[PDB]
């Protein structure tokens, strides 16, 4: 099986996990207290503290809020050459002076910073999306990267709708406050 990382142990990781492993993958979670974390995760996920997590695969969910980011600073060194998806949201519209991919992206320069899955609920990735809104917007400056995270979606069931560069993260990250 693939590993698939997760840092952060709150609803959105949890959903993800469960789509992960009914989509085959393993998953490895990143938390600050992986003892207690692990209790909110079935045996089969293997919880850990951030450092080593990223040592077991490349690509990493960062399932974590954007005012939490610089909490993961100090990982910059074990997180070059990885895969980071960018799941979040803001409360408001055009919140910050970047986006939260780019402002990741900056955070990690030598990441592979691709936004994708922050449409998606919670509860979307326990049931499944609903049939008309199967989507999940995806966009990278990295081509490699972004295609690697397209595939994913398409193998967790979802129809990604290539947006080209990061430069999309913008309106992606506004459009669940749109209608
Ligand atoms: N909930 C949802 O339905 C959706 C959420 N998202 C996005 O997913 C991400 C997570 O959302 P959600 O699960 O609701 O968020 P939570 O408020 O549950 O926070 C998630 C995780 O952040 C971690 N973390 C919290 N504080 C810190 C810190 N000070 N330093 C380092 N890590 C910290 C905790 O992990 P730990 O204690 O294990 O370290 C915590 O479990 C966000 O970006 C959100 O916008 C996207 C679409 C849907």
């Amino acid at each position: 099986k693939v590993t698939v990382g997760v840092i952060g142990s709150g609803d959105f990781a949890k959903s993800l996990t469960i789509r992960l492993i009914r989509c085959g993958y393993h998953v490895v979670i990143g938390s600050r207290n992986p003892k207690s974390a692990s209790e909110s995760f079935p045996h089969v996920v293997d919880v850990t503290h951030h450092e080593d997590a990223l040592t077991k695969t490349n690509i990493i969910f960062v399932a974590i809020h954007r005012e939490h980011y610089t909490s993961l600073s100090d990982l910059r060194h074990l997180l070059v050459g990885k895969i980071l998806i960018d799941v979040s949201n803001n409360m408001r519209i055009n919140q910050y002076p970047e986006s939260n991919a780019e402002y990741l992206a900056s955070l990690f320069p030598d990441s592979l910073i691709v936004k994708g899955f922050n449409v998606v609920s919670a509860w979307a990735l326990q049931l499944g999306p609903k049939d008309a809104s199967r989507q999940v917007y995806i966009c990278s400056n990295n081509i490699q990267a972004r295609q690697q995270v397209i595939e994913l979606a398409r193998q967790l069931n979802f129809i990604p709708i290539d947006l080209g560069s990061l430069s999309s993260a913008r309106e992606i990250e506004n459009l669940p406050l749109r209608l």
